């Protein structure tokens, strides 16, 4: 008949495979079946004996674990996992690699922002809050998801990994604390400079190459907002400068420093996004394409494409505020 919003219909389930997907149409309960589709469609509850409930149980723990901040919130981490799932398909993954490294790729995609407080690393170090202390300034926040990442999953009810062997869960572990800890911005020009140091002559069997390969693929995807269509990407910019100011507003009353890319008097929608696009973005799935040539044409031509656009809002912008200041 008329089947209820959790339960996706073909025409989603179908959709969900692209990175066109409209992730503002759904409801967290919605994107939870989303996820769950996700990990049956890609075997992982087969190859890894997990229980159907348990999993629910775990994506609902998760869910409630990420905090209602304007941009790392639970949207932005099924942004993540659904980019990954697009990247799984388009680049098939699943011939370069394992069950257990797509596990992996999947599971950090999904628990890689948990208990974000809403400020970033900087803001953590500078005004010395309990987390920067707790890590001595490393990554604090990625140490941290990472942390609250296996202390869900130490919740037997919550468990997806129950069924796999210890030496299983060893090399999971190990492999979900590497790529979190992989998107701290701070070092993205280190892992992208070690990975195209090592596409002078990629070796898929190496297991170095495989390691940053996939720090790539999750970084890839959580900096993705810019591939998906105008549309569902716009409004994501939003969400980061509401975010960046509330930093720097708080930044300038508590005297620590502010950073200009999040200053509300030198930053737009525009300059945010020309730049992050042009230096960021581009470079880095430009690399990409050289292993997947076929990104270039569904990831590389959209990046293009909002370069050129928001190049175009700028001078308008710059226009518009040459009738303002007195
Ligand atoms: C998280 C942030 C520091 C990096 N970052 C990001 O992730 N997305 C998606 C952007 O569009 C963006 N624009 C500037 N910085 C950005
Ligand atoms: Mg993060
Ligand atoms: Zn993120």
């Amino acid at each position: 008949p008329t089947y209820p919003k959790y339960l996706l219909s073909p025409e989603t389930i179908e959709a969900l495979r692209k990175p066109t997907f409209d992730v503002w149409l759904w409801e967290p309960n919605e994107m939870l079946s989303c996820l769950e589709h996700m990990y049956h469609d890609l075997g992982l509850v087969r190859d890894f004996s997990i229980n159907p409930v348990t999993l629910r149980r775990w994506l609902f723990c998760v869910h409630d674990n990420y905090r209602n901040n304007p941009f790392h919130n639970f949207r932005h981490c099924f942004c993540v996992a659904q980019m990954m799932y697009s990247m799984v398909w388009l680049c098939s993954l699943q011939e370069k690699f394992s069950q257990t490294d797509i596990l992996i790729l999947m599971t950090a995609a999904i628990c890689h922002d948990l208990d974000h407080p809403g400020y970033n690393n900087t803001y953590q170090i500078n005004a010395r809050t309990e987390l920067a202390v707790r890590y001595n300034d490393i990554s604090p926040l990625e140490n941290h998801h990472c942390a609250v990442a296996f202390q869900i999953l130490a919740e037997p009810e919550c468990n997806i990994f129950s069924n796999i062997p210890p030496d299983g869960f060893k090399q999971i572990r190990q492999g979900m604390i590497t790529l979190i800890l992989a998107t701290d911005m701070a070092r993205h020009a280190e892992i992208m400079d070690s990975f195209k140091e090592k596409m002078e002559n990629f070796d898929y069997s190496n297991e170095e190459h495989m390691t940053l390969l996939k720090m790539i693929l999750i970084k890839c995807c959580d900096i993705s907002n810019e591939v998906r269509p105008m549309e569902v990407a716009e409004p994501w910019v939003d969400c980061l400068l509401e975010e960046y100011f509330m930093q720097s507003d708080r930044e300038k009353s508590e005297g620590l420093p502010v950073a200009p890319f999040m200053d509300r008097d030198k930053v737009t929608k525009a300059t945010a996004q020309i730049g992050f696009i042009k230096f960021v973005l581009i470079p880095m799935f430009e690399t990409v394409t050289k292993l997947f040539p076929m990104v270039e044409e569904i990831m590389l031509q959209p990046l293009w494409e909002s370069r050129d656009r928001y190049e175009e809002l700028k001078r308008i912008d710059d226009a518009m505020k040459e009738l303002q200041k007195k």
